[PDB]
């Protein structure tokens, strides 16, 4: 049996099961039992839930009593959860309520409930993640594991009407944060495959994901501070107070130290008077803005974001808003008979506006990000106004999006491309742009060496969706063999992280493995199978199958 079907059976059935998670009235002990915390509050597990849902409160009230041994607590929320009431809650943690399906005995008519289905990214975590759901997502669909995928779409819904945004996870203290968003795609991709139009509940699925995702990009992506109003582009800057206190607790202690040395106290002490706003340090306060808009970019971290990262307009967020501006058009046009109206302000909005809009961000992004010269869209500082020249793997989210021009995707394949693709495929930025390591400056794991997987799987169907399908297979071939050489090297375990230079694996990482797969066939298979690294693989071939893989 070859090892690229031994991985691939292994991931489609009992990788996604040991990833599957469902609250019933059993677990939620076990669920919700945090450790990232330790403080007399964290001691026992804790429920949060949305002040607007009884029946859910009621549920998690009776869950408490049948299993009285695990003294899980359960508080409601309020309606206006403030960024002070989130810090107010750093020392009682809890999970936080999710979707919730309806279940009714079809002879007496008892209602029951049980959460929807979802997957965590990897064996040791029991929360629902934020991007990491859309990638799964993706590979669940792959293994007829739909409604592991619907129950995220339905999760990020709820997440979105009862928290305000999609959550980087469903604990009290990531409240104030997002992740970077694709309910758009995840719900269209999920519809798809229940059937489309000819399917009354994915049609119902679809309409409620699309409330969501308007809601989504009026209230948290164009709004509050994330919104530049300058340049109308957005920028990763959550709000929130004080230390974040899921961390570490010696996380912060050198950058802290320093500070708390200037005003004469030790560091537990100015811990405390910090996050009690009693200093008034301005640069500090700007650090931990920072540290917010990484853990809300997905990618923590990287030297790309390292002090700047909620001034920047990255390509990232501003890509993927992109896409969630043409999705609404064709949405509205199709399922909106063209004017939809927000019910909770009663703004009217047809397809045609929402068409602009998307058209005014792409010259937006052309005109602040776009360097003809190297072929890479580059993030745009807005408080210093000046453009970076960090070179990311992300700039492929441009062909992803769908925003680029043919001459831009000519380019950034011609001239970028040969600058990230490294022997295992795509590095999440380049060498030069990582600078030099020291011990001054170490090796962050979103950078140069790394390569990730959800950066491979964004690149493989940007440069499919441009013409560059045959880019793609090279890529993936280079990714694929370099995860099965792993796997059989390493005895079989599957990583969280590659140097493109355990029984569960990693959520977007097995995904990766069955979305670049469908990109190979019989041939590229068995040479995977037999550790064939690419340049043998490529060389071997007569030079109309080497243009199947653009060589």
């Amino acid at each position: 049996e070859n090892p690229v079907n031994r991985l691939s059976r292994l991931i489609n059935t009992q990788f996604w099961n040991s990833l599957t998670r469902r609250v019933d009235l059993n677990n939620v002990g076990e669920i919700a039992k945090d450790t990232k915390i330790d403080t007399p509050g964290a001691k026992n597990p804790r429920i949060y839930v949305p002040y607007d849902c009884p029946e859910q409160y009621e549920f998690y009230v009776q869950a408490s009593q049948m299993h009285p041994s695990l003294k899980l607590e359960v508080e409601y929320l309020p309606k206006k959860i403030t960024a002070e009431y989130v810090k107010s809650v750093n020392d009682t943690p809890g999970l936080l309520a999710l979707a919730m399906e309806e279940h009714f005995n079809p002879s007496t008519g008892e209602k029951t409930l049980i959460g929807y289905p979802y997957a965590v990214p990897g064996g040791r975590f029991n929360e629902l993640y934020g991007w990491d759901s859309y990638m799964m997502a993706l590979g669940l669909l792959e293994a007829n594991k739909t409604d592991v995928a619907r129950g995220m779409v339905e999760h990020f819904i709820f997440e979105i009407n009862h928290y305000g945004k999609i959550l980087n996870a469903n604990r009290s203290y990531y409240l104030c944060r997002s992740q970077p968003p694709f309910l758009t795609e995840m719900a269209l991709v999920v519809f798809k495959k229940l059937g489309g139009r000819s399917n009354p509940d994915a049609v119902d699925l679809l309409k409620r994901a699309f409330q969501a995702s308007i809601k989504e990009y009026k209230t948290v992506w164009t709004a509050s501070p994330r919104l530049d109003p300058e340049t109308g582009l957005s920028r990763y800057h959550p709000n929130g107070l004080g230390i974040p206190p899921e961390t570490e607790s010696d996380h912060f202690d050198t950058v802290l130290l320093p500070y708390a040395s200037k005003h004469g106290v030790t560091l537990d002490e100015f811990k405390q008077l910090y996050n009690d706003g009693k200093i008034k340090e301005p640069k500090l306060d700007e650090f931990f803005l920072h540290d917010r808009g990484v853990r809300e970019s997905g990618h923590d971290t990287t030297y790309r974001f390292e002090g700047v990262c909620a001034y920047l307009a990255t390509i990232d967020l501003n890509s993927l808003l992109y896409k969630y501006e043409i999705d609404i058009a064709d949405f509205i046009k199709e399922f909106c008979d063209d004017k939809y109206e927000d019910p909770l302000d009663h703004s009217i909005t047809t397809s045609a506006m929402w068409k602009e809009m998307a058209k005014i961000r792409q010259e937006k992004i052309t005109k602040y990000m776009w360097d003809d010269e190297s072929g890479f869209f580059f993030d745009y500082n807005t408080k210093i106004k000046h453009r970076t020249s960090y070179e990311s793997a992300t700039t492929f989210w441009a062909l992803w999006a769908g925003l680029a021009t043919k001459e831009q995707a000519q380019k950034m394949v011609e001239k970028a491309l040969p600058k990230l693709e490294m022997l295992g495929g795509l590095a999440a930025c380049t060498e030069r742009s990582r600078g030099p390591i020291s011990i001054s400056r170490p090796i962050r794991q979103w950078d140069y060496p790394f390569g990730w997987a959800p950066h491979q799987i964004l690149a493989w169907e940007g440069l499919r969706s441009y013409g560059y399908l045959t880019v793609t297979n090279r890529l993936a071939y280079r990714w694929l063999f370099m995860m099965t050489k792993a796997f059989v090297d390493y005895n079989g375990i599957v990583v969280e992280k590659y140097d493109v230079t355990a029984t569960e694996g990693f959520g977007w990482v097995n995904a990766s493995y069955i979305l670049g797969l469908k990109y190979m066939n019989s041939h590229a298979r068995r040479a995977l199978g037999a550790c064939i690294p690419p340049i043998s693989f490529f060389s071997s071939l007569r030079p109309q199958e080497r243009n199947l893989y653009g060589l």
